[PDB]
């Protein structure tokens, strides 16, 4: 997250941690996600697309720190890794960047809801905010497009949802983002997603509730004049997750 503000669990307690294990040993970050039933993790193919064996990942749920543990966290097996069929990749532009994780324990639990694990909720099918709505994104992913580092700890920033038509001027994206696309930037270019916050959550207050309305996919840079960050329409893929969970 490029500005924004740190933050802990708590304030985005659906917030997932997805690590991959090394030939070797060590852990590293992949992406995020959101829980969105006690048993489910819903993220971004293009995470995994490159590794996709499940006996790999790691999920941490109710975790503020990148390389620390976060009392009160929960650590997952990945029992089934489901990647969308009809994924494609572009130069730039992910197609269909969703995944789901069925997480549980090695003693066969899914997340026990807390203070710092709590379900968010899918919002209803081809119903998004109007443009001009405040959305709030939360990860681990780069607070500079340069860094080599990622940040210790969880970040969160504000955007503002982008009109389709606006986001398909070509010195936007133009044709690169669909109707199963949403894009959200600020004002000012000033704040964002980036490299790590991929498979995190956008959420919006929707009929009054905290709402998954997006996950983070991808942009051209981060923080970058008329380059918005490029969000999986989760209103769009109701019936997908519906079928797979
Ligand atoms: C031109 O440089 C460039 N371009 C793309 C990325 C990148 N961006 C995002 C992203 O969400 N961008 C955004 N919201 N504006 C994102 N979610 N992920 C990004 N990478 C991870 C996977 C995609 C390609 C490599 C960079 C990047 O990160 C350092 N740097």
């Amino acid at each position: 997250i490029i500005g924004g503000e740190f933050t802990t669990i708590e304030n985005q307690p659906w917030f997932a941690a997805i690590y991959r294990r090394h030939r070797g040993g060590s852990v590293t970050y992949v992406c995020g996600g959101s829980l969105i039933s006690p048993c489910w993790v819903i993220s971004a193919t293009h995470c995994f697309i490159d590794y996709p064996k499940k006996e790999d990942y790691i999920v941490y749920l109710g975790r503020s720190r990148l390389n620390s543990n976060t009392q009160g966290e929960m650590k997952f097996e990945v029992e089934n890794l489901i990647l969308h069929k009809d994924y494609s990749a572009d130069t730039l532009a992910y197609h269909n960047d969703i995944a789901l994780l069925k997480i549980r324990s090695k003693e066969g639990r899914c997340a026990q809801p807390s203070r710092t694990i709590q379900t968010i909720a899918l919002p209803s099918m081809y119903n998004d905010p109007q443009f001009g709505t405040s959305c709030e994104i939360t990860g681990f992913g780069k607070e500079q497009s340069t860094d080599y580092l990622y940040p210790e700890q969880l970040k969160m920033t504000v955007v503002k949802l982008i009109s389709h038509r606006e986001c398909q001027q070509p010195h936007y994206y133009g044709s690169e983002v669909t109707t199963k696309m949403l894009c959200a930037a600020d004002p000012q270019w000033k704040t964002d997603s980036c490299q790590g916050d991929s498979g995190g959550p956008l959420v919006c207050s929707l009929q009054g509730r905290m709402t998954l309305t997006g996950i983070v996919s991808w942009g051209r840079g981060c923080a970058l004049k008329d380059k918005p960050g490029v969000y999986t329409r989760v209103s769009h893929f109701l019936p997908w997750i519906r079928s797979h969970t």
